[PDB]
RNA sequence: GGAUUGAAACGCCAUGCUCAGGCUGGCGAGUGGGCGCCACUCUCCA
């Protein structure tokens, strides 16, 4: 069930979804590391729609952004 | 039931492959070659 059909960015791109109850499978670049540069973290609606950026790096195809609620990132 | 740099967003209207031209004039299948040599229907019952 759902409140509405999810989309991959734009409404013309629907997404099929599933719930996982087990282990994460392997990934295509499981044994490679890669750099992305800076990326968008989130948008601050409360302080008049202000964006935030952070540093992105991929290794084993897993990326771990910092918490967007953390105050220090709001500078 | 606030917010996926999102919520809305046509590649569209229409256009001849056309007019016309001979595969034609003409050339012998023709000269001549034995089906021949010889062979019992024949031996019986008023």
């Amino acid at each position: 069930q759902s409140f509405q059909q999810p989309c991959l960015g734009c409404r013309e791109f629907p997404a099929s979804f599933e719930l996982l109850e087990g282990d994460v499978p392997l990934s295509c670049y499981a044994g490679e590391k890669r750099d992305l540069g800076y990326m968008l973290l989130d948008i601050d609606f409360e302080r008049d729609m202000t964006p935030l950026f952070f540093k992105a790096v991929m290794e084993d195809g897993v990326i771990t952004p910092p918490s967007r609620t953390s105050p220090e990132v709001r500078a």
